[PDB]
């Protein structure tokens, strides 16, 4: 189908050229259900953390973005306690020109540079801007606590 063929193509692509600090692929024979491992970007507050994400592709992929959620609890203004990720390209800015590699690169980028002006957890966004020192202390603590 349009969908399985696209997924198989994107799987070959990502296996050959994975994003830095990231891997991703099917959980089993069902090619629509992937898992990903992302390492906290070196130099970031998440460094040393190992984060797991679930990825579910639609039967209408690539016309609907993949559903991507953090399984691993993380302290981040764009990622909530249910692992929902506030990322334009996962919602209104998706297009069929994008790929699961580009999504995962953008999420890696998001861990490096959060978007506090477009927050999912406003309290954390406010903290990032007014008391960065403390935000970063907490992000580090949660990384060690939950992602190690």
């Amino acid at each position: 189908s349009t969908s399985a063929k696209r997924i198989q193509k994107e799987l070959a692509e990502i296996t050959l050229d994975p994003p830095p600090n990231c891997s991703a692929g099917p959980k089993g024979d069902n090619i629509y259900e992937w898992r990903s491992t992302i390492l906290g970007p070196p130099g970031s507050v998440y460094e040393g953390g190992v984060f797991f994400l679930d990825i579910t592709f639609s039967p209408d992929y690539p016309f609907k973005p993949p559903k991507v959620t953090f399984r691993t609890r993380i302290y981040h203004c764009n990622i909530n306690s249910q692992g929902v990720i506030c990322l334009d390209i996962l919602k209104d800015n998706w297009s069929p020109a994008l790929t699961i590699s580009k999504v995962l690169l953008s999420i890696c980028s998001l861990l490096t540079d959060c978007n506090p002006a477009d927050p999912l957890v406003g309290s954390i966004a406010t903290q990032y801007m007014t008391n960065r020192a403390e935000h970063d202390r907490m992000a580090r603590q949660w990384t060690k606590r939950y992602a190690t």
